[PDB]
């Protein structure tokens, strides 16, 4: 489905996060081979990334904005769970997630199909 | 604002009474829990009691600020705890409700 909220998530939230200077670790799935992380998929059971979310938004995969919001959350949470407290990527996720929250606070209030 | 009233009366109320909410209703007490490293690792402690008090005292200027506090609370939990800890699942569950409810926040 296309809805007002999903349109906003795509054209405002994803637009802003994708081009952010801290977006680059999150633009594609975590590549455990490239990164040398033999435990990544043992710890993180539902990988998510902004490449997947953006493709889902482009292909009308979502029925409601809440589903898309959960994917963003999962991506950020995975990052916090997997990494150490002092890792830079935590600070990068935090910066992106605050923008995510700021924009979500101003999303159209009642979901309706376009 | 109307949004803050919603975060207080709808969002917070739904989260607060949840069966997984008990760890999050008051600040982490690092002495009582025996966590001498808690405040070394977590630089901005946050909890729903603090947020609730802030909502009740007109501390917030925008809904977004309140939402950031909720996020800080959840994030602190994921950062401090082990991936396999039950509290991580509890936080994840509450965080999903938060986002679900926030999605219907009035404009
Ligand atoms: C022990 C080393 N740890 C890692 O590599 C974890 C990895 N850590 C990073 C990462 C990101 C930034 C820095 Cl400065 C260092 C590491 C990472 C880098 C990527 O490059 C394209 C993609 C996903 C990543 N990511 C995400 C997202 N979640 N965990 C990680
Ligand atoms: C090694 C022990 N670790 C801890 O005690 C961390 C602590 N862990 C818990 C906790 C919560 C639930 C369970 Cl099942 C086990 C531990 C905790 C329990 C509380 O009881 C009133 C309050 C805050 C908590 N919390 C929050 C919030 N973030 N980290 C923790």
């Amino acid at each position: 489905r296309v809805t007002n909220q999903l349109q906003y998530l795509h054209k405002v939230v994803m637009k802003a996060l994708w081009k952010h200077q801290f977006a680059w670790p999150f633009r594609q799935p975590v590549d455990a081979v490239k990164l040398g992380l033999p435990d990544y998929h043992k710890i993180i059971k539902q990988p998510m990334d902004m490449g997947t979310i953006k493709r889902r938004l482009e292909n009308n995969y979502y029925w409601a904005a809440s589903e898309c919001m959960q994917d963003f959350n999962t991506m950020f949470t995975n990052c916090y769970i997997y990494n150490k407290p002092t890792d830079d990527i935590v600070l990068m996720a935090q910066t992106l997630e605050k923008i995510f929250l700021q924009k979500v606070a101003s999303m159209p209030q009642e979901e309706q199909e376009l």
